[PDB]
């Protein structure tokens, strides 16, 4: 089923970048951005989403902490999601 | 890249349930849980984790509250993964 699929696909990625080294269930926030960067390439904000995407971006950038769970991890997907995503274009 | 195609079918399933009717970008737990049950059939708790998944499970059963948007059914899935998937066993 196409869902199962995708969110084991979404922990392979997570156990990827989490398995470097240390910490096996961590990401730092550097380690995110890297994440994003690599794995969603050629996604792009929506006509309106550009500015609370550049906020979303740049607080990873300028954050250094390295208490990224796997639920962060998730929760930073759907909101690239509502940035980038048609679907939420209109999404308050 | 596997991730870009994973995040896009995320979003499918949810487009899928979320726009039966009414607002497009809302479920209801009802809708969530029917999601959750069809959606990641084979999907079953790990060893530790039975308790958890089960207080999980009976909130969206009990909870009729129609205001879970995107960003709650994604944390939803990662409920489920920290439940089912064997990576996070020992989390």
């Amino acid at each position: 089923r196409p869902l199962e699929q995708a969110v084991a696909a979404i922990v392979c990625t997570f156990q990827e970048y989490a398995g470097r080294c240390g910490d096996k269930y961590k990401l730092c926030q550097a380690e995110l951005k890297e994440l994003l960067q690599k794995e969603l390439a050629t996604w792009t904000p929506t006509e309106f989403a550009e500015c609370d995407y550049n906020k979303f971006m740049s607080v990873l950038d300028t954050n250094k902490d390295c208490e990224v769970d796997f639920v962060e991890y998730v929760r930073s997907l759907a909101c690239l999601c509502l940035y980038c995503h048609e679907y939420f274009k209109d999404c308050p």
